[PDB]
């Protein structure tokens, strides 16, 4: 009125007599209901938002009568939609608010009046929880009705006698209702159940409306696809149902992911449809995302879903074992050849081309094999953990270059290459003999032990040294200042004992006692932490390393060569199916 | 053998990658013993109070 | 800085005021920093686990007093201050790198 | 312990405090927390 706040209070309180008098003088002053007077200077909130936020147990049946003011004001189109301007709320519309409050009557009234169901609420508060926002639902009224556990209004909005927001419509993020529904999907039981139920309903409805292309196919700007998005973001709750989706209606057969081909009583040959878990290098697949990504929080249980686990096992038995054994054996033999070439490295130095003997010819063959494997490894690395492999490749290349120069005193790089490669040997052997605790061990204690040791060791060493050189301007030395003899003395103490000093001062013994006890109890704590962490690797870590090895091998050799998983039918049941056999007596 | 069991190792040198070799082998053997202890205690679990019964039978 | 000052502690003993060199000036700056931190720690302790911190502060103060006396054979208190302070170093590092098992270890087996 | 020791260490008259809030009926130095529940 004279000031907006009293109008806002009146609309919040739901008064009508004063309110239709307000309408009266608004008619008198020819002022549009969307004027700056009715919108905040900062937020620009209209009457409708404030009225709906004050929803009193669904008793806002009157404020539509207020909205009836609009056509009298002559500005109806812009009035319904409310394009907010706050960075904290950008684009939020009255329809979003009405649907949010979990009441369908006002949603029906607004949409029937012509509410713009295609609303892109690109507000910071609407962005995912990890992008500074608080709630992401797909930035669409239909996706907002969906994500918020609101079946009836998603049905109605898709079945209203007026403009009905097509499920296909993609927001700015490109998500669509399915992607949004998996975005807020939680791994908890209630969220998982409601999300999966509504997800089924939604996909079935879209299929019935659009048999030409099921909504699963349509991707986002990222391009993941709903299943791959539930995979990349650790959404086991949806994922585990996405894999095993089988429905009833005949018109909805294609939109299933687990057929049942034949049964013989207590044996069921369930035919999973992994039409997107292995693209043969064509596009991204759930296996690549699931295994070659660490942001997942539920990797181990997400590798336990039936088709993925059985498919890893099949790729292992069929081709993984042979290729892995060939690779590891070839690596070991080639590097043993390298090691023997180093052992038989031409004596007397100066190897310009010292090979005039049969054993010399064998040595030259071994060196050629070493260079070939090194250059091939460099090619793989550049085409492609990889850190150490590339270090080995470059070291081999440099050693070969220096050797071909016929210069001396530069075999050191060759020895470095040897030692780095054999250190990679344990990385490769991880997959053999069902091993791999060693890799966990190397990535567990390595840094902590060196950190603490180096620090306290050198530290008490210098503390010792100050007083020692205080005593002597003899025993630890003959002359001059060198902490090196004191370092040697401390090594003698820690590993050897029988320590000698010029003194024959007690704080020195205190230093020794403290460092010794600290290192011993450090080893004890490392043992305890390691045993706690591993817990026999929970029987899962090795499985993840195994999957890593299998997929690495599969990607290694070209896939145009016909090494693929099972195949299947042509139409109505050309889906590259995979089989699984399970017996149940229920 | 002197290095692993005895220490007080001597060389012609008086080259660092040698010390790296020594450190890596020593740490590997120690943590190998640790892992063997852990796996043994996990496996036995006081032989689950059954293995000895099978040997007895 | 304290530890390096001890390592570079003026040779031949008798440090009345032996700083006529650039490296000597750097050593004097390090010793001044040591005394400043020691006296500040004493101020915090008197204003204020605290046991060892106060021991370090008093040891630094006594070492500074003896050094300013220009007398010899009394750097021992300085070395005591150094070792006690670095023992407090683990107490302070408890909060860094999500550590702290070491403090539990020291208060578990020691006695 | 470390956090509170640090906070007490430097003077508090320097304006390093927790969240703030309203004036009356809701001058209580409130603090906020965000939690999502699907019940």
């Amino acid at each position: 009125v004279f000031n907006r706040p009293i109008l806002f209070d009146i609309v919040s309180r739901g008064s009508t007599a004063d309110l239709d008098g307000l309408l009266s003088f608004l008619l008198t002053h020819k002022k549009r209901l969307t004027d700056e007077e009715f919108r905040e200077p900062s937020t620009g909130k209209t009457c409708l938002p404030k009225a709906l936020l004050n929803l009193s147990n669904g008793r806002n049946d009157t404020i539509p009568v207020l909205l009836d003011i609009a056509e009298r004001t002559g500005n109806m189109r812009e009035f319904i939609n409310s394009p907010f301007r706050d960075i904290y709320y950008r684009g939020q519309t009255s329809l979003h608010i009405a649907i949010e409050r979990r009441c369908k009557h006002y949603v029906e009234l607004l949409v029937a009046q012509g509410a713009d169901v295609h609303a892109q609420a690109r507000g910071r508060f609407f962005q995912p929880k990890d992008e500074g926002g608080y709630f992401y639902f797909g930035e669409l009224p239909l996706s907002l009705a969906a994500c918020t556990n609101q079946p009836h209004i998603v049905n109605y909005l898709t079945e209203n006698p007026h403009k009905k927001a097509d499920m296909r419509r993609q927001d700015s993020r490109g998500n669509t209702v399915l992607h949004a529904l998996v975005a807020i999907a939680d791994n908890t039981r209630e969220n998982t159940k409601f999300v999966t139920k509504m997800y089924d309903l939604l996909l079935l409805k879209c299929s019935r409306l659009f048999p030409d292309s099921n909504l699963e196919t349509v991707l986002n700007n990222d391009g993941l696809s709903p299943l791959m998005m539930a995979a990349k973001t650790g959404k086991i709750g949806v994922f585990q149902h996405i894999i095993r989706r089988e429905v009833t209606d005949e018109d909805t057969r294609h939109l299933s992911r687990k057929f049942k081909d034949w049964a013989y009583g207590p044996v069921y040959s369930s035919l999973y449809d992994l039409s997107s878990l292995d693209t043969c290098g064509e596009e991204v697949s759930v296996l690549e995302i699931l295994v070659y990504n660490s942001k997942i929080e539920n990797r181990h249980e997400m590798l336990a879903v039936e088709p993925i686990n059985e498919l890893l096992r099949d790729k292992w038995r069929k081709f993984g074992a042979v290729s892995f054994y060939i690779n590891v054996v070839s690596y070991l033999c080639a590097m043993v050849i390298f090691t023997l070439t180093a052992y038989y490295q031409p004596l007397e130095g100066t190897p310009p081309y010292p090979y005039r003997t049969t054993v010399d010819y064998l040595r030259l063959a071994g060196e050629v094999i070493t260079l070939f494997t090194g250059v091939l490894f460099f090619f793989t690395s550049i085409k492609d953990f990889q850190l150490l492999y590339f270090i080995y490749s470059v070291l081999v290349v440099v050693s070969a270059a220096l050797y071909l120069a016929g210069i001396e005193a530069y075999l050191a790089v060759m020895v470095f290459a040897l030692v780095l490669g054999w250190m990679n040997a344990l990385y490769f052997t991880r997959g053999l003999k069902l091993t791999g605790t060693y890799s966990i061990m190397i990535q567990k204690i390595l840094f902590k032990d060196l950190f603490r040791f180096l620090l306290v060791y050198l530290l008490f060493m210098i503390g010792y040294a100050s007083a020692l050189v205080t005593l002597l301007n003899p025993a630890c030395r003959d002359s001059e200042t060198f902490s090196a003899f004191l370092l040697d003395l401390f090594k003698l103490t820690i590993g050897m004992g029988d320590l000698e000093m010029l003194s024959s001062i007690l704080l020195l013994v205190t230093y020794i006692i403290l460092t010794f006890v600290l290192l011993l109890n450090m080893l004890i704590a490392l043992m305890g932490e390691t045993v706690g962490q591993v817990s026999k690797e929970s029987k899962h870590i090795w499985k993840l390393q195994w999957a890593t090895t299998i997929l690495d091998i599969e990607r290694s050799f070209p896939v145009f060569l016909r090494k693929a998983f099972r195949s299947g039918e042509m139409v109505t049941v050309r889906r590259w199916c995979f089989r699984v056999d399970e017996v149940n007596w229920s």
